[PDB]
């Protein structure tokens, strides 16, 4: 079949499956090929999820409690993965900026206060502020 081939190849080239899960999907395809569109679907669902587990797992600016709270939330509901990941990254930046703007060596306290205030006012420029801070810290380096 032509659906069989596209599903076979797609399942074969999903990056975030272990070997056993991939081989199980594929063996289910061999068993009843008429279930291709189902098998592929959940396989993609299983990929999109596990990828997520990795990314939040490797968000350096969150502690274990926050990370595995996001992981558990991802398990209790897989379908909102796209949301749970996004909001997690937005936390990461937010908590990173705060820390870096505090623990960064070469800023004077006027700049530091200004950054902490602009950060408390609007965290949506967290990534910007942090960036703007790092550059500043490097431009004023010894």
């Amino acid at each position: 079949n032509k659906e069989q081939q596209n599903a076979f190849y797609e399942i074969l080239h999903l990056p975030n499956l272990n070997e056993e899960q991939r081989n199980a999907f594929i063996q289910s395809l061999k068993d009843d090929p008429s279930q291709s569109a189902n098998l592929l679907a959940e396989a993609k669902k299983l990929n999109e999820q596990q990828a997520a587990f990795y990314e939040i797992l490797s968000l350096p600016n969150l502690n274990e409690e926050q990370r595995n709270a996001f992981i558990q939330s991802l398990k209790d509901d897989p379908s909102q993965s796209a949301n749970l990941l996004a909001e997690a990254k937005k936390l990461n930046e937010q908590q990173a900026a705060f820390y870096e703007i505090l623990h960064l060596p070469n800023l004077n306290e006027e700049q530091r206060n200004a950054f902490i205030q602009s950060l408390k006012d609007d965290p949506s420029q967290s990534a910007n502020l942090l960036a703007e801070a790092k550059k500043l810290n490097d431009a004023q380096a010894p």
